[PDB]
């Protein structure tokens, strides 16, 4: 297994409604570039970041998707390092409670990403998993229940009120 070598939370409400924490355990030593995009992105350092975004797509029974600071719809979001950063490993698989770069393709990673709840093989290969969910799972199946609209949108948002580096 991947080492974790930092934490990050969020404190997420649906319909600002708080409904817990969830804290991910992030593999620094396999992909210290993602992870530092991440960890800067939970903390705000550059004067943009994950606080008071949205999961724009979920999907029961599959993954949370999340991380479009600038649109809220999956087709934005920025890295620290520039719009976009080169896939730095693709060997690690995923599994259930994966945290992994969403893209447009090789080497188009973001600031968006997903969080699975189910075996997701597919995106092996092609999506760079860089941490795991080290608390709140349950957190991340109450938004993974919450009714969705077209394309799998939140009815009531479902918003990281708060973030940051543990």
């Amino acid at each position: 297994m991947p080492v974790v070598t930092d934490k990050v939370y969020f404190d997420i409400t649906i319909g600002d409604e708080p409904v817990g924490r969830v804290v991910i355990g992030l593999f620094g030593n396999d992909v210290p570039k993602t992870v530092e995009n991440f960890k800067q992105l939970a903390s705000g350092e550059n004067g943009f970041g994950y606080k008071g975004s949205i999961f724009h797509r979920v999907i029961r029974n599959f993954m949370i998707q999340g991380g479009d600071f600038t649109n809220f719809d999956g087709t934005g979001g920025k890295s620290i390092y520039g719009t976009r950063f080169d896939d730095e490993n693709l060997k690690i698989k995923h599994f259930v409670g994966a945290v992994s770069m969403a893209n447009a393709g090789p080497n188009s990673n973001g600031s968006q990403f997903f969080v699975t709840t189910a075996p997701t093989p597919w995106l092996d290969g092609r999506h760079v998993v860089f941490g795991k969910v080290v608390e709140g799972m349950d957190v991340v199946k109450k938004v993974e229940n919450t009714k969705t609209g077209l394309n799998d949108k939140p009815k009531k948002a479902v918003k990281i009120n708060d973030c940051g580096v543990l």
